[PDB]
DNA sequence: TAATCCTTCCCCC
DNA sequence: GGGGGAAGGATTC
């Protein structure tokens, strides 16, 4: 099989370099200001110029400014950024049925009918970063392979706005060299977990007993890793369906008291329904915040759709339900939408 | 600025 | 015992 990944280069700052070109070759700090307090918020992406020098994703907008005091320092802009997204993911299609927008800038391609090898891959690959750039003026990473997570570790290696293969002899080295940390899905927390079990290769998954494994990160997750390791790795390419929508936000002073939420809680009903569009859900969940920065929520499922009236009601009963059950201050409040019709 | 996998529950064959 | 399906939380991106 033969699987091309492509991944848009610090998008959200290359389309804001795009849409004001002088902004080309200086720092641009995309950022979302929650607008507490004095350039308050953090950091949703910086291109180039301004991650090398340690401004990048999850920063706050205080840190950054101490490092890059003169930067770009940008607003989020979401909306123009999809849509740019949407165009792009088109100018793939037209290169195959198959393909798996996995996020708004990661993107699956199974060319394993076109190209007869990794020779013609290589030059589809090229072939598809230049008509990116022409079109849309954009640069990205592609990555191929035997399956989608070397062909993604294949295009986190060629970044940025590189192209790499790895063929199954590399890919050999890496099941034992490469890093168990660095493997999509890894994230700190299980990459650490996986340290005590001894594990730091995917290698190292094939010696512990299974159930060890099992009754540790999980079954899925064991599963996983396991195939991996044995080489045996193969989930196909699918047109994944947004199966949720939301939309939560913040207050000015952390609160307690419902009259002083309410207000937030709708402004992300409404927002949530604005995305919707056209699309009935029949479950709804409460999202808060607390001060400690612990993720709160209740939800229900109903037997029917959920009309925007009715999301009213059961937002405030499920908030109450929050505050209850609860004693913390509540930061951010939210509604999120799912089991559509 | 959603996907997925878990874990525990609560019927009810 | 285990199918089926919330619900709430844990984890990655
Ligand atoms: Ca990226
Ligand atoms: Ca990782
Ligand atoms: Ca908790």
């Amino acid at each position: 099989m033969i699987v091309l990944f492509v991944d848009f280069d610090y998008f959200y700052a290359q389309v804001e370099e795009v849409l004001n070109p002088s902004l080309k070759g200086k720092p641009v700090v995309v950022c979302v200001f929650s607008g507490r307090f004095e350039d308050s918020g953090a950091v949703a992406t910086a291109n180039y110029e301004a991650r090398k020098f340690g401004v990048k994703a999850g920063i706050p907008i205080v840190e950054a400014k101490k490092i890059l005091p003169n930067a770009v320092y940008l607003p989020m802009r979401k909306e123009v950024y999809q849509q740019v997204s949407s165009r792009i993911m088109n100018l793939l299609r037209e290169y195959s049925e198959k393909i798996e927008i996995a996020s708004i800038d990661e993107a699956y391609l199974d060319i394993s009918d076109k190209v007869r090898d990794y020779r013609e891959a290589y030059n589809l690959g090229l072939e598809i970063k230049n008509k990116i750039l022409e079109k849309e003026k954009i640069t990205v990473t592609v990555g191929i392979s035997k399956n989608k997570v070397f062909a993604k570790i294949a295009a986190d290696m060629a970044k940025p706005n590189g192209i790499k293969v790895i063929d199954d002899e590399e890919v050999k080295r890496l099941i034992r060299e490469l890093d168990i940390a660095d493997v999509p899905g890894i994230g700190n927390i299980t990459a650490e977990k996986l340290k005590k079990l001894g594990i730091n290769k995917l290698v190292d998954t094939l010696s512990i007993e299974f159930d060890k494994l099992k009754g540790m990160i999980g079954e899925a997750k064991a599963k996983y890793l396991i195939s991996l390791a044995r080489d045996e790795y193969n989930e196909p390419i699918r047109t994944r369906v947004r199966k949720s929508i939301g939309r939560i936000v913040t207050m000015k002073r952390n609160s307690r008291n419902l009259e002083e939420i309410k207000p937030y809680l709708f402004r992300a009903i409404e927002e949530s329904y604005y995305k919707l569009d056209k699309r009935i859900p029949k479950a709804i969940h409460v999202v808060a915040v607390t001060e400690d920065l612990d993720i709160v929520s209740r939800g229900r499922t109903f037997p029917h759709g959920i009309s925007k009236e009715t999301a009213y009601s059961e937002s405030v009963k499920l908030l109450q339900k929050i505050l209850e059950e609860d004693e913390r201050k509540i930061r951010r409040i939210g509604v999120r939408f799912s089991k559509f019709i």
